[PDB]
């Protein structure tokens, strides 16, 4: 175990002050906030734990209120004594997911500064795909030490105790060990992080500074109109009933909208070709092929889609409105993607259909408060611009340089015809190629997306590579370093480790290769987006203008800008994003505004 002998439980000021004194002279120290909820904005601080060095940690319980809880330093007293240390930018702190702790202290008017090391981000930058980056996994992985699990002290299910109900000493064991272990983890990882300037730069200048900005974005939240969302729900229910009647009307009898069961016995039994359509999917969708002529597969397609959308955003979103703010606070994950892109949950902003009407109606529900407007700043096809840069292709670079539509320019070159005359089919073909390249898509895969025969796709690809040599070179040079060094990195040095690069297995290695070509571009976009956030947030914090960065989805940053400041701010956001980030990639930021996210979008 870990007993009560390990860490002191600070129950008096004198001892707290003694610790604060020791904390002031420690080179770095790890600390944790303990609370009664995961919901940052409404969580209450139950106590704090600090680690001055390995083995020396303490828990200061401030709000444990179970039956007969012993006297504790009051939260306010503890916080006013601790405040100076926490706010001192010179006092360097280490923590596991400091984003969370920074937010909790903010609930008390304390501005956590000195957010120097986050063991979570250390782990993530060391090797994003090494496994899970939570304390329990880290402690075991790096220290062969199994930390006291939260469940161990709190329990499970509905009857799980909140921290304030847990006995002082038990709470002590958990909090102090966590603080202790975080410090040890940092001590093991920090040295490693310096063995390579790449990862080091990323962690230092990209990940770490992003911590307080993510906290700020999450705590600000986004205004969602529940009324609009409910109307949408109602309408969707009517559309589902209607589409369902239309389904039955096209065939005979009633049936679920489930393939490999009901649809095949109808569709192919009424003429068509036997294979169904898996919902794999983004390569062979038999249902939408038939849709250009066959009516039934067309309605089943739209029905399921609307069904998915309704339950996920229409029915859920209103439930996510925080009673304390009356806003939705999405949870961004800084250490989850293999590439380094921020992901999002509750809600997963990225799964809201972009090119679809219903998705648009969802975005319409993301509204600007009175006298404010939504401002969307998007990096126009940044990944394609990155690829142009990475491949040093003058063709692509020039296309972007002279503001031409690369998909049309690509088509103009691949199919050899004037830019003004490239047709939508050709532009769409060049587009399938362009984006196919980012994901390292095989010629056969491109054919499946373009509905053209194999080798016809290959014909297009050979013609591309001939007209755009740099891209092939890039692809080859990337697959090359991938095998030689087992990893690929972004312009900022962010690394993605490809263990199955020499897999000796087929598809597993193939995957590693697609990842090899893709990650540098996707990862670089991530890096850029993160630097834009830091840059923008810095201006926000310094100049204090009437604007809130409320979202980050894909390559766009979304704000709430005061209507009277829109222009000045629009200019400023724009310059910050396409000028105060990397200066090597030809970047373009499309800024838009409107009454809601869909409008600015
Ligand atoms: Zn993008
Ligand atoms: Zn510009």
């Amino acid at each position: 175990m870990i007993s009560y002998d390990n860490y002191v439980t600070i129950l008096d000021e004198e001892t707290l002050k003694a610790w604060i004194a020791k904390l002031e002279k420690a080179p770095v120290f790890a600390f944790d906030t303990e609370t009664d909820s995961l919901d940052n904005i409404s969580a209450n601080l139950v106590g704090l734990s600090f680690a001055i060095e390995p083995g020396v940690a303490a828990y200061i319980p401030v709000a444990h209120d179970y039956l007969d809880a012993p006297d504790q330093i009051s939260r306010e007293r503890a916080l006013e004594l601790l405040k100076p240390l926490l706010e001192d930018e010179k006092a360097l702190k280490v923590g596991q997911n400091l984003k969370y702790d920074r937010g909790i202290l903010a609930n008390y008017g304390i501005e956590l500064r000195g957010i120097a090391f986050d063991t979570m981000l250390e782990s993530y930058i060391l090797n994003s795909v090494a496994g899970r980056h939570d304390m329990d996994s880290l402690a075991e992985r790096w220290l062969k030490h199994k930390t006291i699990t939260f469940e161990e002290i709190a329990g499970k299910g509905k009857n799980q105790l909140t921290f304030n109900q847990i006995a002082l000493e038990e709470a002590g064991r958990y909090a102090a060990e966590d603080a202790d272990v975080t410090l040890q983890l940092h001590l093991k990882m920090w040295p490693d992080l310096q063995k390579h300037k790449g990862p080091l730069n990323v962690f230092e200048n990209i990940e770490m500074p992003l911590v307080p900005v993510l906290s700020r974005i999450e705590r600000n939240g986004v205004k969602i109109d529940p009324k609009v969302l409910h109307n949408h729900s109602e309408e969707l229910t009517l559309r589902l009933a209607e589409l369902e009647k239309k389904a039955h009307e096209i065939a005979g009898e009633e049936f679920n909208l489930s393939s490999t069961k009901q649809l095949q016995t109808i569709l192919f039994e009424k003429q068509g070709i036997k294979p169904l359509k898996k919902t794999p999917s983004t390569s062979e969708e038999v249902l939408e092929e038939l849709a250009l002529d066959y009516p039934l597969p067309k309605v089943i397609l739209e029905y399921r889609g609307l069904a998915k959308l309704k339950s996920t955003y229409t029915d859920k979103l209103p439930l996510m409105i925080n009673p304390k703010t009356g806003r939705v606070h999405t949870s961004y994950h800084q250490a989850v993607t293999a590439t380094g892109r921020l992901s999002s949950t509750d809600p997963n902003l990225q799964n809201i259909p972009v090119r679809n009407e219903e998705g648009r109606r969802i975005r319409q529900a993301f509204i600007a408060p009175e006298d404010y407007v939504i401002v969307s700043a998007d990096y126009s096809q940044i990944e394609l611009r990155i690829m142009a840069h990475l491949s040093r292709d003058k063709g692509l670079l020039t296309a972007f340089a002279e503001g031409k539509d690369i998909h049309r320019a690509t088509a103009a070159e691949v199919f050899g015809l004037p830019l003004e005359t490239v047709t939508s089919e050709q532009r769409r073909s060049a587009k399938a190629i362009n984006f196919g390249l980012i994901y390292g898509m095989s010629a056969f895969g491109l054919a499946r997306q373009l509905n053209i025969p194999r080798k016809e796709a290959q014909k297009y690809m050979d013609l591309y590579f001939e007209r755009y040599p740099g891209v092939l070179e890039y692809m080859e040079r990337t697959r090359a370093q991938a095998k030689e060094q087992g990893y690929v990195e972004t312009l900022d040095g962010r690394r993605l480790y490809l263990p199955d690069i020499k897999s000796s297995n087929g598809a597993r290695r193939a995957a590693a290769e697609r990842a090899a070509i893709n990650a540098p571009m996707q990862g670089t976009a991530a890096d850029i987006i993160k630097r834009a956030m830091i840059a923008v947030d810095a201006w926000l914090q310094a100049e204090q203008p009437r604007v809130r960065m409320i979202m980050q989805v894909h390559d766009e940053l979304v704000f709430e800008v005061h209507k009277d400041d829109v222009d000045a701010v629009a200019k400023q956001i724009h310059q910050l994003m396409e000028n105060c980030t990397r200066l090597d990639v030809p970047l373009l930021v499309e800024v838009g505004s409107g009454e809601n996210w869909d409008q600015a979008h």
